[PDB]
């Protein structure tokens, strides 16, 4: 029906999640969905019972509850009303009903069931699939962020310390209901960061680290606090830090180290994407997971900037620092781009090319420039150019902050006969393969020795109120 169809497509339009929806997707659900009319007390689903339809709630509301066993009360689980929906498993196939929604007063559902939604799906545009792969993907990670927030410090069991410093630990952790699933906790001592003044960083970081879904990153699912302890559940990677397998093999040849920095590139171009300046990079920043792609791992000196806006913050190691943010001329994404060219001179040598026996003196002799550098025999004509022009003094002239952006590094000769696309898709064979027999492996980190000291003193001031 015309008037019906209308009303459906004004109904969808009104919906938080559907709204976004194209044009076509939503007038192909109002030429295909049903209405079915309830009154209050009618089950519309039964728990136990077998079903394939999913319904859109456009008038009243229902109670959802459900019974954990056969000799047991039902819990009430919560109340939906016009615009909440509920059923959806049923679309994906599962038939078996796992709670009864049962109609607190008269309720008109729309519904399709899965023979309809699976034809509907079957034949559409290739436009049409886009905007709901960024609708899918939205809701993928409310559901990870609700799957998360059920669980407690409770939950999860230590296993063996992954890395350890003045900061705390890191800690790998197992799921107690699902031996498989690991994650790296990184606990930090609320103390050291009050000491060190930290609190803006870490607040940020747990922002930044939560909210990016870069393959090129570290995950960071959730955080946990005590009084005396931030807990922050990371993802896995158990290949090992990268500074220690730097420091075994000394340095790396320059195809190892063209895929480590194309790791850091994807991860930045990312970054960027969102007006998130990096700033710590270096080869403790990055971690192999159990494949040998890297990713990056602490964004304490992350930062959120506004287009066409810099920072002034003077921080960082001093042989990574770029000359704006020595000489106070403030800083935006660019001056990662300087600290990648220090990478990959690091990763090709073994050492990074600026350093003085002190902050002051090492700042002074990268006020000099990379131009004033005699480069090693060992670094690659291409390799040597690239570093060049990503360490250009002025950051207005440093490749990656051109015409094309990051686009300028990846079309740069010592990338010619790269395979981005195999990188990007995890197809292409990283240079160092490690061996990681179960989620449980951490033998390609090195041994640390339990925590016998004092815990650190207890900090009650609401700063950690987020985590
Ligand atoms: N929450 C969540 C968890 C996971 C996961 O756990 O991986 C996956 C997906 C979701 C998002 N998903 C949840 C259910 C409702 C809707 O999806 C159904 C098809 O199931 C649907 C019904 C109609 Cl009538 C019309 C359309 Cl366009 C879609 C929505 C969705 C919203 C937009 C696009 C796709 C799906």
């Amino acid at each position: 029906g015309l008037i019906k169809h209308t009303e459906y497509m004004e109904f969808l339009k009104s919906v938080p999640t559907f709204q976004s929806l194209p044009e076509e997707i939503l007038s192909k659900l109002a030429d295909v969905l049903e209405e079915t009319h309830y009154e209050n007390g009618e089950y519309i689903i039964r728990q136990g019972a077998r079903g394939d339809t999913f319904f859109i709630i456009s008038k009243g509301t229902v109670n959802v509850t459900r019974e954990d066993s056969p000799s047991e009360d039902p819990v009430f689980l919560r109340t939906l009303g016009k615009g909440d929906w509920f059923g959806e498993k049923a679309l994906q196939g599962e038939d078996v009903r796992t709670a009864n929604v049962i109609a607190a007063e008269a309720v008109t559902c729309l519904v399709i069931d899965r023979d309809s939604f699976k034809h509907l799906i079957g034949g559409l545009d290739d436009v049409s699939n886009k905007a709901y792969e960024d609708a899918e993907a939205k809701a993928k990670y409310e559901a990870e962020a609700a799957f998360f927030a059920n669980l407690k410090l409770s939950d999860f069991n230590i296993i063996d310390t992954l890395g350890v410093g003045g900061f705390g630990r890191v800690e790998l952790v197992q799921l107690k209901s699902e031996e498989s699933k690991t994650f790296a906790m990184k606990i930090l001592k609320k103390r050291h960061i009050v000491d060190t003044r930290q609190q803006e960083h870490i607040r940020s970081e747990k922002q930044i680290m939560q909210g990016a879904h870069s393959d090129f990153i570290v995950r960071l699912y959730r955080t946990f606090k005590d009084s005396k302890y931030l807990y922050m559940l990371m993802e896995a990677c158990l290949g090992g830090e990268l500074w220690t397998i730097l420091r075994d093999r000394g340095s790396f040849e320059d195809s190892t180290t063209r895929f480590y920095t194309a790791c850091v590139v994807e991860a930045f171009a990312y970054l960027h994407s969102k007006g998130i300046i990096y700033r710590d990079l270096k080869p403790e920043n990055l971690i192999l997971d159990h494949r040998g792609y890297a990713k990056l791992v602490d964004f304490g000196f992350a930062k959120k900037i506004g287009f066409g806006k810099k920072t002034w913050t003077f921080c960082g190691t001093p042989e990574y620092v770029a000359p704006e943010i020595i000489l106070n001329k403030g800083h935006d994404i660019s001056a990662d781009y300087w600290s990648l060219g220090i990478l990959m001179y690091e990763l090709l040598t073994g050492s990074p090319p600026f350093s003085g026996p002190d902050p002051m003196k090492t700042y002074n002799i990268i006020l000099r420039g990379i131009d004033m550098i005699e480069f090693p025999k060992k670094i690659a004509k291409n390799a040597a150019n690239l570093i060049k022009k990503l360490c250009r003094d002025n950051p207005s002239e440093r490749l990656g902050n051109l015409k094309n952006g990051v686009k300028d590094i990846q079309k740069h000769k010592w990338f010619e006969g790269f395979n981005w696309e195999g990188l990007r898709k995890g197809t292409l064979t990283p240079p160092i393969i490690p061996s990681v027999a179960s989620p449980t492996d951490t033998s390609n980190f090195d041994s640390f020795p339990e925590d016998n000291d004092e815990p650190p003193p207890d900090d009650n001031s609401g700063w950690d109120i987020d985590f």
